[PDB]
């Protein structure tokens, strides 16, 4: 499965944000906009976005800004279907279970951040920003949107930026 | 059977109250904090939960205590699904039944008191402080937390600390 899960992922365009030919972070643009982690330092792997102004968010520590309708054709999927299993990221598997994501130790670290969480369908149910060590495996500090189009960010107490 | 369920309980880490040597009782982590039944007396054979300073619950006669992150890695998981039937335990299987659970008599005594009551997917539903001698059979006294979050114990009246 997770080959098949790797295989969407590169399907899936995204690009790392570069600073000194290191990758500190990544972005990708859902719903027709581009995202970008906030505590991450460095530009975006693709002039076309650099060259679009951002916005802040300090509140949830991100950054955001709008892509043009032609870029729009072709962006990240959302959807409001979070039941509790098994979802997919290119770190492999992910568990979850009570409005929470866990993965084995050893998982996830800093410069990780930017990662997006895909369903079986390959739809996006959340964006990992970070994590924090938790024995056996980690707890993922994530953000989630509500069927009324709420954004809310899930982030552990004293959660790491991963 | 037992034998699985029993097994599966190993599996799961509890610990003694250990006092002269003598295992008084059993206190383990559930839902990430810390419970110990105050009646038993003696310290819990292991150092990091008895390094943590534990508040007192007179009315159910029981203490408990927060348990560190790192701790909280692997902890036992409740729920609140709680139909009548049979659920496991350490001593083998156990009734019930009218909102109490019955074993057959010889079944439990001083010392068990910690023991969990688990159902088939591994979860608590209640857990054993007590008993009392009904004839063939016995009824335990026990504590339940309701689907509205509500601590609930059962105690027959007069019924002895086991």
């Amino acid at each position: 499965k997770r080959q098949r899960m790797v295989m969407k992922l590169e399907s899936d365009k995204t690009f790392p944000i570069m600073l000194e030919g290191k990758i500190n972070g990544y972005a990708c643009v859902v719903g027709g906009k581009l995202f970008r982690p906030m505590h991450v330092e460095g530009k975006i792997d693709n002039d076309v976005l650099a060259a679009l102004k951002t916005k802040k968010a300090s509140k949830y520590d991100l950054e955001y800004a709008d892509v043009p309708q032609n870029m729009r054709a072709d962006t990240f999927k959302y959807t409001h279907e979070k039941p509790q299993g098994y979802y997919s990221w290119h770190h492999g598997a992910v568990q979850y279970e009570n409005g929470r994501f866990t993965v084995p130790k050893g998982v996830g670290a800093k410069g990780d951040s930017g990662r997006p969480i895909l369903d079986n369908q390959g739809r996006v149910v959340a964006i990992v920003l970070g994590g924090v060590n938790e024995g056996s495996r980690t707890a993922l500090s994530v953000v989630m949107w509500n069927e009324k189009g709420v954004t809310v960010k899930y982030t552990p107490e004293n959660c790491e930026q991963w």
